[PDB]
């Protein structure tokens, strides 16, 4: 099975209490990763609640960073918003 979230719902998780964001078609919960992010939490807060795919790709994340991102996946973006 798979759980789908709508863009509408994701936009409400944009704070230190709950930080979600979209990368491609997956939804990530980075709440417990904020203060652990080598890139700092400020950059993440700004992208919270939306599609950060471009920003994520542009900054040049390492292969190590990519594999680690997977541990934060909680579902997928509903096809209606893809
Ligand atoms: C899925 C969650 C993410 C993980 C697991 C993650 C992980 C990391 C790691 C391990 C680094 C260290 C350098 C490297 O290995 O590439 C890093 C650097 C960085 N990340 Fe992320 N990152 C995530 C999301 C993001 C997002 C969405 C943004 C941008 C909106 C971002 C912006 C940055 C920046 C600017 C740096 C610093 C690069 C530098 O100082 O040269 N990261 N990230």
């Amino acid at each position: 099975a798979v759980k789908y979230y709508t863009l509408e719902e994701i936009q409400k998780h944009n704070n230190s209490k709950s930080t979600w964001l979209i990368l491609h078609y997956k939804v990530y919960d980075l709440t417990k990763f904020l203060e652990e992010h080598p890139g700092g939490e400020e950059v993440l807060r700004e992208q919270a609640g939306g599609d950060a795919t471009e920003n994520w790709e542009d900054v040049g994340h390492s292969t190590d960073a990519r594999e680690l991102s997977k541990t934060f996946i909680i579902g997928e973006l509903h096809p209606d918003d893809r």
